[PDB]
């Protein structure tokens, strides 16, 4: 398990996405990276998730919100 730090989010445009050191970019959506409730999320917005690897590369999938 690790965390991630947005490095934008783009919550109304459809998602938003993650940066993380030793890591890539993280796909946040707020489907699996939603949180308590359905808030919207700015920058500053660090999360937990499990980056795995897919064809566009590894990405989170059940993110969630840190804490």
């Amino acid at each position: 398990m690790l965390e991630g730090k947005v490095k934008w989010f783009n919550s109304e445009k459809g998602f938003g996405f993650i940066e993380v050191e030793g890591q890539d970019d993280v796909f946040v959506h707020f489907s699996a990276i939603q949180g308590e409730g359905f808030k919207t999320l700015e920058e500053g917005q660090a999360v937990s998730f499990e980056i795995v690897e897919g064809n566009r590369g590894p990405q989170a999938a059940n993110v969630t919100k840190e804490a």
